[PDB]
């Protein structure tokens, strides 16, 4: 048999994975699927339809429940191929708890590994690492370290990049990149590009359209996106559509109400003809808040009578994948903006902290520098707050 294992706490690997599962259900009807997701929830209803067995996560990562169930499923069969699907930044947290106890089992084969970028996280890390002396050499030497670590013959694990981009050396592995081209534009990462070779791939955004109506309905049901509704709302007025992406409480420790008020002021500046925040022309107002915004989201909506809400618990990345991105998007910088077309990104804002205290320091943060390099925003479109 073949067992498919899915592990993710975030949004993007899960969505890409859900696409794959709906496809695979039809190509491999006899396959069994174990899924540990957090941001996306498969009910017993749709689980029965995709041959999914759900297990909880321990925090963000693989749980003993999933492990014990994979062991149980293994010792039964005469022979087992296992396919892993997970989040790239958390790969080292998720796969070894499963691979170690299974390693000496003559009957079990790890036959494929698919890794998907969380979001900005991977790119911030590559940025900080890209100027590290003898980096590819170092990786090459950490291969044995990962191999021995997985085999349980040594207590030492590779630190850093070696526990992340060495998987394709031991296993048939695809690294699915949010932005594969970053390896090409950043010349400091050309040698990593050579190191990964064909194992590095680019995430597609248009798979959803190639599913049947019935498969799209299921996809949308599982992720909880009333797509037809939003399509209707976009057209309630003929003016172009603007989504302001909200955040939850940041540095300072104020009453959550204070943080809603400030975002309301950003929205107010964003409409104003006279602000450097001005979007460009008249737009219809939409809002997708943080899933934990709670009373932040309520106040933001209570401030704009004609504004229309997009359900906060949705993974915002769903939009881009189902062609439901609006004309323009703006808000406080977050991982979301790594999956949005540059001319759909109007501007991003940065806050205050004891770490980032002026605009200059915000412009040199890894996060901004990467977005600049990838072409997502220009510096004038990066803005700083109090
Ligand atoms: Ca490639
Ligand atoms: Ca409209």
């Amino acid at each position: 048999m073949t067992l498919e294992v899915y592990i993710d706490h975030a949004s993007l690997p899960s969505l890409q994975q859900l696409i794959h599962i709906i496809q695979a259900k039809d190509e491999y009807p006899s396959n069994q699927r174990f899924v540990s997701w957090k941001r996306v929830t498969v009910d017993a209803d749709n689980a029965n339809k995709l041959n999914i067995h759900t297990y909880p996560l321990k925090g963000n990562n693989t749980s003993p429940e999933m492990v014990a169930a994979i062991d149980e499923y293994a010792q039964s069969k005469n022979r087992l191929n296992i396919e892993f699907y997970t989040n790239t930044a958390h790969v080292f947290n998720n796969l070894p708890p499963i691979i170690q106890p299974l390693y000496n089992n003559e009957k079990v084969k790890i036959s494929h590994i698919s890794l998907y970028d969380d979001g900005s996280s991977e790119y911030v890390s590559l940025y900080q690492w890209k100027d590290t002396p003898n980096k590819i050499e170092t990786l090459e030497g950490e291969v044995s370290l990962l191999a021995n670590y997985l085999a349980g013959t040594s207590p030492d694990a590779p630190k850093g990049m070696g526990n992340r981009y060495n998987w394709h050396k031991l296993y048939d592995t695809d690294y699915y990149f949010l932005r594969e081209d970053y390896l090409d534009v950043e010349a400091n990462l050309h040698d990593l590009r050579d190191y990964l070779g064909s194992s590095a791939k680019q995430m597609p955004w248009d798979e959803f359209a190639k599913l049947s109506d019935s498969q799209q309905t299921l996809f949308l049901d599982i992720v909880g996106f009333d797509k037809e509704q939003l399509q209707q709302q976009y057209s309630q007025s003929p003016l172009p559509n603007f989504i302001f992406t909200g955040t939850t409480t940041w540095a300072g420790g104020e009453t959550k109400e204070y943080y809603a008020q400030q975002q309301v002021n950003v929205i107010n500046n964003a409409i104003n003809e006279t602000s450097p925040y001005y979007l460009g022309k008249d737009y219809d107002l939409f809002f997708k808040g943080h899933p934990a915004g709670g009373v932040i989201n309520d106040i933001i909506l209570g401030s704009f009578p004609d504004m229309i809400n997009i359900p906060a618990k949705i993974s915002f990345e769903v939009l881009m994948m189902t062609d439901m991105l609006p004309d323009t998007v703006a808000g406080i910088a977050s991982s979301l903006y790594f999956t949005i077309p540059a001319d759909k990104v109007n501007f991003i804002v940065f806050t205050s902290s004891d770490t980032i205290t002026d605009r200059e320091e915000a412009l040199k943060s890894p996060l901004v520098q990467v977005m600049l390099t990838l072409g997502i925003v220009k510096e004038k479109d990066v803005l700083f707050w109090a």
